[PDB]
């Protein structure tokens, strides 16, 4: 086995995982541009605090709510989602079906530059909501599942499951593979510019800060 015992882990991931396009990449272009704009207002200070964190490679954008054993911020700590995340993204996926109405309370954008990463995790099960829904911008990549990240010496163990995501692919996350197993970005994965615009629901019993 090994190779029967993972490819029925990797279909129990599967499982949960839909994906779509929707989006053309002339739209893509157009929704790149506003992340652009939040880069820069970012760089500018224009922000409340804790909409931005800033890592080596890294840098997130929180809207809606943000989150820090993870608690959620305390009301008015974030900015709100930017009228053209509703616009051209949120309502987009809604009209399709992708997402009820009124759903989305939460969108965070992840800009990285080539190298950067983001280690194995679930997202919180006591602060999110499933499904959790990503779109991705700029260049392709690559959603990698249930690898360890290791140390003495530094690596990442194999993936369970290597998913392709392309430039404006939109990626919905359910079930197993949103519950049960972590999902990383690799940093062997990113060789280009990358962001990612993440929406989510918020428990409404989701642990808040005072
Ligand atoms: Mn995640």
């Amino acid at each position: 086995e090994y190779e029967e015992r993972r490819d029925a882990e990797a279909r129990r991931v599967k499982s949960g995982i839909k994906q779509a396009s929707i989006f053309t990449l002339e739209e893509c272009a157009r929704i790149e541009a506003k992340i652009d704009e939040v880069v820069a207002k970012a760089d500018k200070g224009l922000y409340r605090e804790h909409t931005v964190d800033r890592a080596p490679l890294r840098n997130k954008y929180f809207f809606g709510e943000g989150y820090t054993q993870e608690r959620l911020y305390s009301k008015g700590e974030v900015d709100d989602i930017p009228d053209w995340v509703h616009e051209l993204v949120i309502d987009r996926l809604v009209t399709h079906g992708v997402i009820p109405e009124g759903f989305v309370n939460s969108a965070v954008i992840n800009d990285y530059q080539p190298g950067g990463c983001i280690v194995s995790h679930v997202d919180p099960i006591h602060i999110f909501e499933r499904p959790i829904v990503s779109v991705s911008f700029f260049s392709d990549s690559a959603l990698c599942f249930g690898c360890k990240f290791l140390f003495k010496p530094i690596r990442v163990s194999e993936p369970v499951l290597h998913l392709p995501v392309r430039r404006g692919s939109v990626t919905v996350l359910s079930g197993y593979a949103a519950d049960d197993i972590t999902h990383c970005i690799r940093p062997q994965d990113i060789k280009e510019r990358r962001a990612v615009i993440i929406l989510r629901k918020t428990r409404a019993d989701a642990p808040r800060l005072d």
